[PDB]
């Protein structure tokens, strides 16, 4: 009856481009050992650079997620992370040839399908699951970033573009659909900046094929938006991946007010240095737990 950890099944190949470096790489994702986690791993090193996706590793916040050890580091991981967290994916390698995390369609979709198409493997171990006893929040200037007790799995997330294109999503996993609802969300950028951030060598990899691209007045993409609310939504997305960075599932509730990576990240830092505010649980009997997963 006890809640599993999960692992793959079977290896995921994948080749795509990164989004800020816009370098082509290539993604294994492979099984791992139960208690593994997941670990990134740079395999055009000699040696091979392995990185636990930890908030411990976190070092660049500005583009996205990036995890670092000493001078190597593995950009925007917060999509991939979100498709593991979505699915309950506990334990796995993911092998990359270059520094950056293909950016696929700018959503978690393409991950979910490669990974639900070679299926899911339980493990002889039972799941760990963190759960916030306490509320922890953060906050810098006019951003906010919120853990509160909750049993079950909820985000909240509110942004405020002074845009006509552009603003608040509740995503509830009690009836929300990962799959349907969030995992398609593409991520955007207003064709404002573009050429600003080109001088940076940031979005060198970007076009209507990944991102929703935004001008003074209207997306640019021929076939417009996935969702109404597509914009939030791709934000609650990034935080589903940002919150897999503790480790483990989360039996809480997120609120995310103005929040980025570096306010996501600051917050794990703060829950995980509160040790009042979260234990780690096991579920013995999958009938009585306040969350389930889909079949593997
Ligand atoms: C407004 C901006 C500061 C912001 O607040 N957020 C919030 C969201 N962040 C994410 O989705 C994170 C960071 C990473 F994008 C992956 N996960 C989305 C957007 C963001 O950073 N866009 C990054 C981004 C930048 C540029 C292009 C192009 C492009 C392009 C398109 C056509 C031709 C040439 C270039 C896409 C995207
Ligand atoms: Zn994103």
């Amino acid at each position: 009856s006890m809640i599993k950890q999960r692992t793959l099944k079977n290896i995921i190949r994948a080749t795509g481009v990164g989004l800020h470096s816009g370098e082509k790489v290539y993604l294994t994702l492979k099984p791992a050992p139960v208690d593994t986690g997941i670990v990134f791993s740079r395999t055009d090193l000699d040696p091979v650079v392995e990185i636990p996706a930890r908030a411990e590793n976190v070092g660049e916040t500005t583009m996205s997620t990036t995890l670092v050890k000493g001078d190597v580091k593995v950009d925007t991981v917060e999509h991939l992370l979100s498709a593991m967290a979505g699915l309950g994916i506990d334990n796995a390698y993911v092998e990359l040839s270059a520094s950056e995390v293909p950016i696929m369609d700018g959503s978690a979709g393409p991950f979910v399908f490669l990974i639900q198409s070679a299926g899911l493997q339980e493990q002889e171990a039972a799941k760990k699951f963190i759960r916030i006893k306490r509320e922890v929040s953060v906050e810098e200037g006019d951003k906010r970033a919120v853990f509160v007790p909750f049993d079950g799995f909820k985000v909240s997330f509110e942004i405020d573009f002074d845009h006509p294109v552009f603003q608040q999503a509740s995503v509830d996993f009690s009836s929300t659909s990962f799959v349907k609802e969030v995992s398609r969300a593409r991520t955007f950028g207003f064709m404002r900046d573009i050429e600003y951030l080109r001088s940076q060598n940031l979005a060198l990899g970007g076009s209507v094929e990944n991102a929703i691209v935004v001008d003074e007045n209207r997306v640019l993409n021929e076939d417009g938006l996935r969702y109404e609310d597509e914009f939030v939504k791709h934000k609650i997305l990034d935080a589903i991946g940002d919150l897999y960075l503790l480790g483990n599932s989360l039996i809480g509730e997120f609120r995310g007010f103005k929040s980025g990576h570096a306010l996501n990240n600051q917050l794990l830092r703060t829950l995980i240095a509160d040790k009042d505010a979260w234990e780690v649980v096991t579920f013995e009997d999958a009938r009585t737990a306040p969350i389930s997963y889909m079949r593997p």
